[PDB]
């Protein structure tokens, strides 16, 4: 991971509507960035916490930006349907996966961080109830 206070590096992927959507698109909002893939069990198990958080704060200048490294688009879509994880979900193009992971120095998954409205990383290692409580702290 990167140090808190770091500027979050650029990310672009393709969303479920077939459009390119970047982290920069959410400037002005707090954004939980969730790096994951379908075969990451613990990533999937965070879903209820992510949904609870998304629902509580989505009207107050907050969103979730999910970023998958799935090699297969089918696996990614199946997971989203199974999890009902219908926030902003993008899939990295193959040629971008290594660059994104290196830029965020991602070693392990899940990797869930909180980015502020100016694009600075303000929290990391977010899991479970701590995820909700951390977002509450920054958004409220
Ligand atoms: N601007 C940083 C970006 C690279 C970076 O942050 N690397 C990771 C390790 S791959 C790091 O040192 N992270 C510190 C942390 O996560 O606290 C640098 O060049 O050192
Ligand atoms: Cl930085
Ligand atoms: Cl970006
Ligand atoms: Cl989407
Ligand atoms: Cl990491
Ligand atoms: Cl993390």
């Amino acid at each position: 991971s990167l140090a808190t206070g770091s500027v979050a590096p650029a990310i672009t992927g393709i969303d479920l509507k077939g459009n390119s959507v970047s982290l920069n698109d959410f400037k002005g909002k707090y954004v939980l960035v969730d790096f994951w893939f379908a075969g990451c069990s613990w990533c999937r198990k965070e879903t209820p916490y992510l949904l609870k958080t998304y629902n509580a704060f989505k009207d107050k200048g907050f969103t979730i930006y999910g970023v998958s490294t799935d090699r297969r688009e089918e696996d990614w879509k199946k997971a989203i349907e199974e999890d009902k994880s219908y926030w902003n979900q993008v899939l990295l193009q193959k040629d971008d996966v290594k660059d994104v992971l290196e830029s965020y120095c991602i070693v392990g998954f899940p990797h869930i961080i909180l980015v502020d409205p100016e694009g600075k990383i303000v929290a990391k290692e977010l899991r479970g109830d701590d995820l909700y409580n951390t977002v509450e702290k920054f958004v409220n």
